[PDB]
């Protein structure tokens, strides 16, 4: 059974609700982004209207085989009428094709559903500037002040400089980057660009990347691993065993691996500055965990909500424990008393 925080009152709509069978009264299912916790349940047999971005629709058709007749892609930043209700899709600053959804209810209520997002001051000049929001359905993934991490631009600066130094010292070093979903593509694209290389990967991963509308993609990626000195592998293989195994397959071309594991937040963020980060090393293999987040930090979240001044907040993450729910409600009341709304 579909939980309440995935239903949109006064409409036939649900958000990210595909794992519950047929939802009673649902005339249109919205999908905010192509991540498995959110699409859980969709397949080629799905027969109801799905509303999403163009990029998410490309992935539904090619990776999950959903039939074309049930995919309804909408442009961003554009007022659209769906089943007699005005909606707008906005860029969520999460993974490629991820959106927030503005719903203008027939009774005059305005609701914002963030999906998953990384809040940014640029959002304060989207179509959100214009008007009041009565209800915010909020991505609360890192809603506590201990969750700190650097900007994505600082993290990429660190990765490019680390890779370029290593390979200039040793031209026979291979660079490997881990992946398990869409998102974080800048990590491996920025490294391959500084090294003058295409990125090499499996046929399955190449197919996924070909759905993303990235400009000049055919100039940046390949399935010919022998032509590339930046390889992608599943995240599960980014360990000394899996990396040793990979290096054997490379035909004596390389004598060293430098690997990157993009993570979200980890507890070493509570102590160690990005500049000071060091790898784990075994012999000729080194592995860097880098904190490249596609979710809001606590401070980014707080800024966005204090700017928006919503009348009511419904969290969509960390909702399963009483202790989590109580902590989140305390910070929402602080924010409101501090800013005066
Ligand atoms: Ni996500």
């Amino acid at each position: 059974t579909c939980p309440f925080y995935k239903k949109i009152p006064g409409t036939g709509f649900t958000v990210d609700a595909f794992q519950y069978g047929v939802v009673e009264g649902c005339t249109a299912y919205f999908l905010t982004h192509f991540h498995s916790d959110h699409y859980a349940g969709l397949s080629k047999h799905f027969t109801f209207p799905v509303y999403c971005s163009e990029i998410t629709g490309n992935l539904l058709k090619n990776k999950l085989h959903v039939q074309e007749q049930y995919i309804h892609p909408l442009p961003l930043d554009t007022e659209c009428i769906v089943n007699g209700v005005k909606v707008v899709l906005l860029d969520a600053n999460h993974c490629p094709g991820a959106v927030m959804i503005l719903f203008y209810l027939p009774n005059g209520t305005v609701i914002l559903h963030t999906g998953d997002f990384r809040a940014d001051p640029s959002m304060e000049r989207s179509l959100l500037a214009d008007q009041k929001v009565h209800m915010l359905y909020l991505d609360t993934t890192y809603c506590s002040p201990e969750y700190t991490f650097p900007s994505q631009q600082e993290v990429i600066r660190f990765a490019i400089n680390t890779a370029f130094e290593a390979v200039t010292l040793n031209p026979h070093a291979l660079v490997v980057c881990g992946t398990y979903s869409i998102g974080k593509e800048k990590v491996f694209l920025a490294i391959a660009d500084v090294l003058g290389s295409k990125v090499g990967m499996s046929q399955e991963k190449y197919k996924t990347l070909q759905c993303l509308n990235i400009p000049e993609i055919n100039s940046l990626i390949t399935t010919d691993m022998c032509s590339s000195l930046v390889h992608l592998l599943p995240m599960m293989q980014i360990n000394f065993k899996g990396l040793q195994s990979h290096l054997k397959k490379c035909g004596g071309k390389y004598n060293q691996i430098l690997a990157f594991r993009p993570t979200g937040w980890t507890h070493s963020n509570k102590f160690t500055r990005i500049a000071d980060v060091i790898p784990q090393t075994k012999g000729n293999i080194s592995i860097y965990g880098i904190p490249y987040s596609e979710h809001s930090s606590y401070l980014e979240m707080k800024r966005f909500v204090q700017w928006l001044k919503p009348q009511k907040i419904i969290p969509t993450v960390n909702v399963g424990t009483w202790k989590s729910r109580s902590t989140m409600e305390k910070y929402f009341r602080e924010w409101k008393l501090e800013a005066g709304y």
